[PDB]
């Protein structure tokens, strides 16, 4: 009841909010600095190319190093021996180059609200109740948007190996399941942009 006790429930919950979500971005970091030759079997990097070029999200760019690292933050828990898995099955999907733009861009997303949240989450006091409860309740939606997109990658892969609704032995029914995946992530991509703005808006600091 009495705001110091509210306010710093706050200041306490963003704190771990924050230090958790910087474990996360620590790890697809470092998920990119131990980055084997053939990245670890995502061989649908290769077919994907910038605008008008002929650069892939395989080559050695700042642009394409930081496009597969966003990539890494969306699919982050997934088991990294699993990911050569992942990409045969997403080779098969029609949306591939939009669907791992989504990727990119949950990371991103994801990897702004930090890198802007981390330098002050020991500082946030500044706040009042009211828009300090917006940060939180917008961040932990948005560590929600993206834990959900990886728990639906992961979920593919075992339905995949059950062949569930026919999925590995019928191409079509692959086809639009995976299209109806992609729409799913698509809104929660959507949705992670809207949070990350917020977020940003309600924080300058
Ligand atoms: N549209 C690209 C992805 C664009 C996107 O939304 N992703 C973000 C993060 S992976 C991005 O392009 N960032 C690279 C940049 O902004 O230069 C695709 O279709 O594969």
């Amino acid at each position: 009841i009495p705001n110091k006790q509210i306010k710093n429930k706050l200041l306490d919950d963003l704190k771990n909010l924050i230090e958790t979500a910087n474990e996360d971005r620590k790890k697809y970091e470092k998920k990119l600095e131990e980055e084997p030759s053939n990245q670890y079997g995502i061989s649908i990097f290769k077919e994907i190319y910038w605008v008008a070029s002929y650069e892939t999200v395989a080559d050695n760019t700042d642009r394409s190093k930081n496009y597969r690292k966003f990539t890494y933050a969306t699919l982050n828990p997934i088991n990294t021996n699993k990911l050569a898995n992942l990409s045969k099955i997403l080779i098969q999907s029609k949306q591939k180059t939009l669907l791992f733009g989504t990727f990119c861009n949950l990371g991103r997303t994801f990897d702004t609200a930090i890198n802007h949240l981390y330098p002050k989450k020991d500082a946030l006091d500044k706040l009042e109740i009211s828009n300090l409860e917006k940060l939180k309740n917008s961040f932990e939606k948005l560590l929600s948007m993206k834990s959900i997109v990886s728990d639906m990658l992961n979920q593919l892969l075992l339905d995949y190996q059950d062949d569930k609704d026919s999925i590995k032995t019928d191409i079509a029914k692959l086809e639009s399941h995976l299209t109806e995946l992609y729409k799913q992530i698509e809104k929660k991509s959507s949705q992670a942009t809207k949070l990350k703005n917020n977020i940003l808006s309600i924080s300058n600091l």
